[PDB]
């Protein structure tokens, strides 16, 4: 149970974004139904009044929280991967539009899931803004909690993979468009009951065997991190 509070651009806090530049849902409950319209941008997908200006190559950091800013972030039970996708804003997230910029699942070097590292990072994970066409975009940050993912939601609706999905409105101003955005995958649609990484038993299956759901990270993606970029307590 987690939500995005706001974003930072090159380590500069853009301020509380909830219902302002984040398409915030009414609460921190997960989406679990893979065919739900809620898979696009969570349960309250609508245009919010602000879009955060960035340039290609900027570091864009998403900041998550549980109940209040810079708290426990997410229950430590909620092990799983983190992904970030981008789509042009005119799509409203509909159709074959979502391109994956970032994936982090289980780190064999560190023996830690991405969610474990997100807690250590006070809720902060980042991407490099790609060199796509200037204009308005949606950045869809997705945490998958796998603590009840041994079942499919479609077999037992009390269980299943939990999707914490947050869509930020970002305007890319300066960009040479050296990597034009291609067509992508649809949400809902990309993840099905047979997709690798959706049904996974963390109690019985070693995390070293986990394969995150496709699609693969786009060849235009410039990377990212799970790391604290800004100190919310200094405000
Ligand atoms: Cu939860």
């Amino acid at each position: 149970h987690t939500l995005v509070w706001g974003v930072w651009v090159n380590g500069v806090d853009q301020g509380d974004g909830r219902n302002i530049y984040i398409r915030s849902p009414p609460n921190n409950n997960p989406v679990k139904n893979l065919t739900s319209p809620d898979m696009t941008c969570n349960v309250d997908n609508r245009v919010v009044p602000k879009s955060v200006p960035v340039n290609a190559g900027d570091t864009l950091t998403f900041e998550w929280y549980h109940n209040t800013r810079d708290d426990d972030i997410i229950a430590s039970s909620h092990h799983g991967p983190i992904a970030v996708y981008i789509a042009p804003a005119a799509s409203n997230g509909q159709g074959n539009v979502w391109v994956k910029l970032f994936e982090d699942a289980y780190n064999v070097t560190n023996s830690t899931w991405a969610v474990d590292r997100l807690i250590t990072a006070h809720g902060q994970h980042s991407v490099v803004v790609p060199h796509v066409a200037p204009g308005d975009y949606l950045f869809r940050a997705e945490i998958i909690a796998l603590h009840e993912a041994d079942s499919l939601y479609s077999q037992n609706p009390i269980r299943g993979a939990q999707f914490y999905i947050s869509c930020a409105q970002i305007t890319i101003n300066s960009s040479d468009d050296s990597t034009p955005l291609p067509a992508g995958v649809p949400f809902p649609g990309a993840y099905t009951d047979s997709t690798p990484g959706i049904q996974f038993n963390i109690y019985t299956t070693p995390a070293t065997s986990y394969v995150a759901p496709p699609p693969s990270v786009w060849s235009g993606a410039l990377g990212g991190s799970i790391a604290q970029v800004g100190d919310a307590s200094l405000e």
